[PDB]
């Protein structure tokens, strides 16, 4: 169960943060520990597309080799603030399975400038629902979490020293597919 509003940055930047570019997630909290693995390899595209607000997102686990990308349309609940409903599809966008209804996650941008973001998002997927997760993103996949991301995690209450890092993963991503997928 999801039990965390999200508070959106103050002055949220929309248009920078949907530049159509990639996010790399680097770091992530799960308050439900047992929700997703200790390894992950995670990352997302994020964009207007045709007039049209988009997220691609792409997961990855090492160990298992369990792969799978997605897309969505966001719409706007509040400044930073979104619910998307996502289709999963293949690296070229052909659908896996498609958008339904119960299949959605939020997505909140509690801090991001030019180069990191923080963000909260709560799935919800028929009896496959995840509790919240939080990320620090970079756009530099190899980037530490500097100050300004840190001192938002600590702003919004929580322990960075809790995160568990992606960076040991051998994390390998196709940024062509995550942006080409923004208009899928
Ligand atoms: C970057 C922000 C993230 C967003 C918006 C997001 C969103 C999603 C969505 C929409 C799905 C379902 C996809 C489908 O069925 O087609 C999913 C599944 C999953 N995600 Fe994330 N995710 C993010 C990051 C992460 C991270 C960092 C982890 C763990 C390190 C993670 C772990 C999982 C797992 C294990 C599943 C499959 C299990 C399930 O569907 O219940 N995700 N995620």
């Amino acid at each position: 169960a999801c039990t965390k509003n999200a508070i959106a940055q103050t002055g949220f930047n929309k248009d920078k943060y949907f530049n159509g570019d990639v996010w790399y997630v680097t770091d992530y909290l799960a308050l439900e520990p047992d929700d997703v693995p200790k390894r992950y390899c995670a990352a997302l595209a994020a964009g207007t597309a045709s007039g049209k607000l988009k997220e691609a997102l792409y997961h990855y686990d090492p160990k298992t080799q369990d792969t799978f990308y997605d897309v969505s349309e966001l719409q706007v609940e509040s400044l930073g603030k979104y619910t998307a409903n996502f289709k999963k599809v293949d690296k070229n966008g052909n659908v896996k399975v498609a958008v339904t209804a119960g299949n959605y996650y939020t997505f909140t941008v509690m801090y991001a400038d030019d180069s990191s973001a923080l963000i909260h998002t709560c799935l919800h997927k028929g009896n496959k629902d995840l509790g919240d997760l939080y990320a620090v993103l970079n756009r530099n996949k190899d980037a530490a979490a500097g100050d300004k991301v840190k001192s938002a995690v600590s702003a919004a209450t929580l322990e960075f020293s809790k995160f568990i890092s992606t960076k040991e993963n051998n994390c390998a991503y196709d940024n062509d597919s995550l942006k080409s997928l923004l208009t899928k």
